[PDB]
């Protein structure tokens, strides 16, 4: 649809040699498609996945792979996102990829995001945080997660998210809370706030990694910048 | 030996322990002998319920008859008892020489207070001699290091980083991480430090405690001390 344009001007960032984050959900898969066909005319590229999904992807595609571990700095990422606010903050991880994506955006020189109109917000908050935690303690980390938000003024329910009739399990063997505050005005000092508890892994507040944004909006795409 | 200065820390560290309050039961060998103590005042019918903060303190605590019970089940604690690495003044820490950091800082931080129990070997005047334990994933293991070294490179540090072995292969911790070891050698603001770490998405957690500890009693041949904070 609009979708693809969107993928297509994002890929536009994307050089000749470049080492690639690739993105999970629907629209990073778009543009592994759309430069799997660059690749196909000798465009040369290689690619760190941030799930099995996109793996897979790569592979049925003939983009090439690496590795974190291979090739431990990169100089882009392409990725999706719940919640795009002004300042290119993000909330990430309705996927349940957030960790791998985290990790491999923060081993990059810069990370564009695309995104359709709807994503991008005034207040970050309304999509449901997640955050990752341990399966030991998970009682006790609810609590600190709760005590944290009300320390910076935030409350709503925190609902441990299931898959079939169980907890969810990402690739890194955690389970995620999905914490509905409703509305995230200073996102750092939430981040900091859930990095003091032990029990907690990682979040979905993506802050100061996207250097820019391309938004398939309802008149036509545009990007957002740094 | 360093064994009975260890039990006379324990000893003194149980004198805070009521009954009936519900126990952060720590791990590594001057916790195993707080464990003792504690049994042996159990058959005498001492009533407290405790949290292991390890696959190896829970099997010590059942062959004791501790009555156990689960953070899911027991979520807020009165007490947590536990060794440490080093201890400074300001009863800051360092932790996770024996790989159960990561349940450790959960289980003290569910906590109302969070007494130490250590030798004098373990008191500093500044931490960072031993080296500090990062719980990270192993995905991306390779830019984690990275980034551990950037953080370190910040704040003034330097040192190896060890991905910690067992057996030839890295140490997995009971929560599924590996244990980086980093060897900085001097760390004059551990909380700037602290920072620096979790800001790396691939960091789990780390050894520093800091403002944790409200205590640490420490054995020593000159005399049991509690440390206490400023």
């Amino acid at each position: 649809k609009l979708k693809i344009a969107a993928a297509a001007e994002a890929l536009t960032h994307v050089k000749d040699g470049m080492r690639l984050g690739i993105g999970t959900g629907s629209t990073a898969e778009e543009f592994v498609r759309l430069l799997a066909d660059k690749v196909s005319n000798g465009f040369k590229i290689i690619g760190v996945p941030t799930s099995e999904r996109t793996a897979k992807l790569c592979k049925e595609l003939g983009v090439p792979l690496t590795t974190l571990d291979e090739t431990p700095h990169l100089d882009l990422t392409v990725d999706g996102a719940d919640e795009v606010d002004t300042n290119l903050s993000l909330i990430k991880g309705g996927g349940g990829a957030l960790l791998r994506e985290k990790i491999v955006a923060a081993a990059s020189d810069a990370m564009i995001v695309i995104a359709d109109s709807s994503k991008v917000v005034e207040t970050l908050g309304r999509f449901p945080l997640p955050v990752e935690v341990n399966r030991f303690g998970l009682g006790a980390t609810m609590r600190a997660i709760e005590e944290a938000a009300a320390k910076c003024g935030l409350a709503g329910p925190l609902a441990l998210r299931l898959k079939d009739g169980s907890p969810f399990v990402t690739d890194g063997g955690h389970y995620i809370v999905d914490a509905s505050f409703g509305r995230i005005p200073d996102p750092k000092t939430l981040s900091d706030a859930l990095f003091a508890i032990p029990g907690v892994v990682e979040h979905g507040l993506f802050i100061g990694l996207a250097r820019a944004a391309v938004v398939a909006g309802n008149d036509g795409i545009r990007t957002m910048n740094r």
